[PDB]
């Protein structure tokens, strides 16, 4: 098992690291849509799932996979009046990588660090 | 990295996919009581737990295992009042099938997909 | 697969096992600050925060493992604003056994089994 760092998702402060790589798969941590460069989040929650989606992807691509190989997300949501937005993203996100839809579940939680519209965790394999 | 694809579990509405077999081990998406054959939600907390439970079986069994090959559930419930119910459709639904019972989390969100009472998603093993 | 059963953790109220240990991977159930030899539920949030982890090392150790092997924890929550205490005492826990922290999700559910303040799932890897 080897800890996934990159500056192209937001930096762990704190008791967590962004993703682990055990070989056969890797786990990420779940992904709130604060921008890596900024430390800032969008308001508008198309951009909240684009970018949220996006620092998956750099902690997947930092332990040298591609977003086709995440087989299994959970996507974590504030108000499912939301969702057929986040969806319509989330389902161009995949088709823009020429990638697989992975397994998923999606709950509408009660609220989320930093007041954020959806957090995101991922599994990928190694094939 | 086969995508399980049912007629025994509804079809899916965005973009996911049933099931995932990485050959060691089987991942569902979150099932919701939604009637694989004419899409209507039961009304009654008792048969949506079940429903629930026969579309993930009906994935994890498309995949060549069996419900006693189920090692991992999440229950994402709405109502805390509906659980000693949902607990003994569960509990009857693994005595069933002969099957020891798998690590579970349980928890109340606030709110699923379709306004459903219940959501489960699974993890199987293939010895 | 084998079922991870310890007097060091609660028994199992409903439907489930406490961990299930799969050879490479060792998943546990989601642990509730119950106190495995008196049932009691501590008042305060430091206390429960404490108290599920400890649950969960209890499985995890019950399995041959040690806090050092978990690779990924969730943490559902009923108040976020009792994170900064929940996230201190979690850093002390895998800081007191010189373990590389893990990947975590975080998020506030509406409500969780026994009226606790958290839930904590975790899934280790036999190196």
């Amino acid at each position: 098992k080897k800890i996934i760092e990159t500056q192209r998702a937001p930096g762990a402060i704190g008791p967590y690291v962004q993703g682990v790589d055990l070989g056969s798969m890797v786990f990420t941590s779940g992904q709130i849509p604060v921008c890596p460069q900024t430390g800032e989040i969008p308001a508008d929650v198309q951009d909240q799932a684009r970018l949220s989606l996006e620092n998956v992807k750099a902690i997947v691509v930092a332990a040298g996979l591609s977003v086709g190989d995440i087989i299994k997300m959970t996507v974590f949501i504030t108000d499912l009046n939301d969702f057929a937005t986040i969806n319509e993203v989330y389902k161009q996100f995949f088709d823009e990588h020429q990638a697989t839809y992975p397994t998923r579940s999606c709950v509408q939680v009660a609220r989320l660090p930093k007041d954020v519209k959806l957090e995101i965790e991922a599994i990928a394999v190694r094939s």
